[PDB]
């Protein structure tokens, strides 16, 4: 049921206990409690108080279980000696005693041990939804009261009232979200022609543009294991589970994944990175699916998406780490500036921050149709907190290990960009300007009604 | 559950009934069980009698079902009649009332053997096999012909050396320590080797889309009727379709190919004859358990090919033509990477259910030594159309069934795998074949600037 996939991992001794930084919360406890309320998390101000103390106790019956431990061993060897040292083996009492001493703190220990076990995992499974600490400078609020740190382009000014992605993509027959309810599912997409190339040319182009500026380029397993999920800081326990899983009967441990964050994550758990190797930048593109159960239709939301993602494992320092999410945030906004598109970068408050986030920036893009700027890339310093959990370490010239800091940041999403590219190039005869970048990968400078004849319904539900 | 869903989707009205070939099959029962015989499928020669039976039980019930109906509705008209004419007084009237209950007792018991008899015959049926071409040959995979032999094995001065070494030593492949975050055959692919992997997607892309193949992009999650209509079981016991969890989503299945999600969108959709014959090339991530059906790129459960898929004209030889066009393409796309390949004729037992013609192209490994699948080519006929109803429009009107023709024009795993064992050198370095040489940027892969990663976990001692 709500059981740690991470402590299972640890019982089991395939993976080590995750580490916290319980102690320094703990040092200032008003403090902390107000961080939580800031972040309206699932773990708000109330449930902290129950953590604290299941942390004391847990520390008590160690204690005991270790100085009970140092007797049991100690006698043994006592014993040993007055045998032979006595050369009437067992007629002094005193040897007697001490076997009774022995048994009864064995007794002691086997009642003793099970409770450690059952702390262990209760303080761990708190601990496992401990939110990551707030930058300073991090908006407190809800979405609203996001700062907006930067604003590029101009709304695209139009004579017509703007026709809206999907309608521009069927009547292109470029896009196909119909009939599709018992073959791909509500929500499903079908890219045809420009659609499909212009999904290529954004990958294609955001692929090169970064493995030029130094990304080095990885391919991830799409179906991973749960313990990666927690350690990425995603929820893969919670009911409105926007994970989908391989029917457990059928396969075991098995999740779809709906970013390469995960996949990237893997590679680097329970491994170390040289310090001189550090910074390591990444990039991947993979088929990431999300159910997104929590209604609008068309585009904007839907179950599977192809994304290319920007990792980074960086050095010790909160200061080298922070720097990678500039970068990041100033390749996400030369990708959308040099693709022509309206867009503001908001500084996230602490309540769309989420559970791994020190600091995260999002930019919306203008999308005329929608007439709503809306979310299209995502950057995020998760400082340690995926690194204490699956164990990503850099190793300095010393020998020392130490844990890492993690950066993640989306370059394309393809389908909220296919819809500020559609919406915002759109022309009144229907035709959408390919923007001059992705000309070379589609071919035309403008998107033009079909030779073809497209596909008509043969099905019994016409009426 | 053990339901077969193309069935449902009649039963819920969401589709037609699948038509099927059994007329063919009842007409020369003998020489059908052979055929199926020597494919050596789920049914078998003992199988048919019994679904020749089945079929000859509903058509006779159906038959005599009508005859009821008629004679209720005869009653009605007469008992109107005499109302019109004019009651409840007359002696035939009665009569004639309560035949009219007794015909309606009797359907009601009889309609429901209808609807088993229906889904016994059609279950049964939808296992039925597609037909064989004469030329296919006949027996297991030793008994395969071979087409064609292009190039010729590679000269090696040392061992030839396999990819998983190849890969470590140069820090392109990872398949250590990967148990606990993504399972057993699962592979990370890091530098030259995701750009291998992009640049053979790219190079193969390129080349269908300047011979006129129409760009596709197809939802990797699809309900299972569709894999049905494709002819691939989801409800097998040693099933290769991933399902997500039934009681958490609903009929919502991993696809192993892109066919299923191509098929879908013809599915139960016409195509104009002008158009015709349609190519399109799709991009998919491919998920496939493969439960034992060793180790290295060979087999894996995720993997990225490019699939070649087309809706044909009328005539079988339109579809023929398509599946040799289909073929000169994979052969091109092999030789273009200089590779030495063998075109195999599969035979009758490897043909699988939907084939009536399937062409396969082995490559040579040298590390394992032996010839490996990389591209699988086949001509489904209207096995696929009948299921899933693609049809296509006469310049007349009339709608007929289409023919479907699949082929894989790059499978990256089984090709990474050649051309890293094939153009190897002692050095350790990999020689990028020339086509591949821009997406690479280099005219050989070294050992990489970077630290392989050191295991910081308990495991070790
Ligand atoms: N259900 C969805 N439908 C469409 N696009 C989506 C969906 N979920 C996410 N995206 C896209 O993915 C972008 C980033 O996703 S995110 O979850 O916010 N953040 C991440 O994925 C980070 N792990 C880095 O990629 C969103 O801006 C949007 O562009
Ligand atoms: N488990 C696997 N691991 C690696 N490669 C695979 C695997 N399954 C299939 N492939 C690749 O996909 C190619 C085609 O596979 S096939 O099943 O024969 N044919 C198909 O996939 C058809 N659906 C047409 O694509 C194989 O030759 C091989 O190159």
């Amino acid at each position: 049921r709500n059981r740690n996939l991470l402590y299972e991992y640890a019982r089991e001794g395939y993976s080590a206990l995750p580490q916290l930084d319980i102690e320094r919360f703990c040092a200032c406890p008003e403090e902390a409690a107000h961080a939580l309320e800031l972040r309206k998390g699932e773990l708000r101000s109330a449930d902290l108080p129950a953590i604290i103390s299941t942390w004391q106790e847990l520390r008590q019956l160690q204690e005991q279980i270790r100085s009970l431990e140092e007797e049991k061993a100690a006698v043994t060897e006592a014993v040993r000696a007055l045998l032979a040292n006595q050369d009437e083996v067992q007629q002094d009492p005193k040897y007697q005693g001490l076997r009774a001493r022995g048994r009864e703190i064995r007794k002691e220990l086997v009642h003793l041990y099970p409770r450690e076990a059952q702390l262990e995992e209760q303080f761990y499974l708190q601990a496992l939804k401990l939110p990551n600490q707030t930058h300073p400078d991090v908006p407190v609020g809800d979405e609203s009261q996001a700062r907006v740190l930067h604003m590029v382009g101009d709304k695209p000014v139009f004579s017509f009232q703007p026709r809206g992605h999907l309608e521009i993509g069927e009547k292109l027959d470029i896009i196909r979200q119909k009939r599709l309810s018992h073959v791909s599912g509500h929500r499903s997409y079908y890219l045809r022609g420009a659609g499909a190339l212009l999904q290529h040319g954004l990958v294609n182009f955001t692929f090169n543009k970064l493995l030029r500026r130094g990304f080095t380029p990885m391919t991830v397993p799409d179906l991973l294991r749960g313990a990666v999920f927690e350690g990425c800081g995603m929820t893969p326990n919670a009911n409105p589970s926007q994970i989908y899983n391989i029917d457990p009967a059928r396969f075991k441990d098995l999740n779809l994944a709906g970013t390469a964050e995960v996949g990237l994550a893997g590679y680097f758990m329970d491994h170390t990175v040289a310090f001189r190797d550090l910074p390591v930048r990444m990039v991947c593109s993979s088929t990431c699916y999300r159910a997104e159960t929590n209604e609008p239709r068309g585009l904007y939301r839907v179950h599977h998406f192809t994304k290319v993602e920007m990792f980074g494992v960086t050095g010790p320092g909160l200061e080298q780490s922070s720097q990678l999410l500039e970068e990041f945030l100033s390749l996400q906004m030369e990708i959308l500036t040099e693709l022509g598109l309206h867009f503001r970068v908001l500084d996230m408050p602490t309540q769309e921050l989420g559970l791994p986030a020190y600091r995260k920036f999002d930019i919306e893009a203008w999308m005329p149709g929608r007439g709503r700027f809306g979310e299209v890339t995502s950057a995020s310093n998760c400082t340690d907190f995926q690194s204490r959990r699956l164990h990503i370490m850099f190793q300095t010239e010393a020998g020392e290990l130490q844990f890492a800091h993690t950066v993640n940041a989306t370059a394309c999403a393809v389908p909220r960009l296919l819809i500020a590219l559609l919406e915002s190039n759109q022309q009144k005869d229907g035709s959408v300007l390919v923007p001059p970048a992705l000309q070379s990968y589609l071919g035309t400078d403008r998107i033009t009604a079909p030779t073809h004849v497209p596909l008509q319904y043969i099905g019994p539900n016409q009426p």
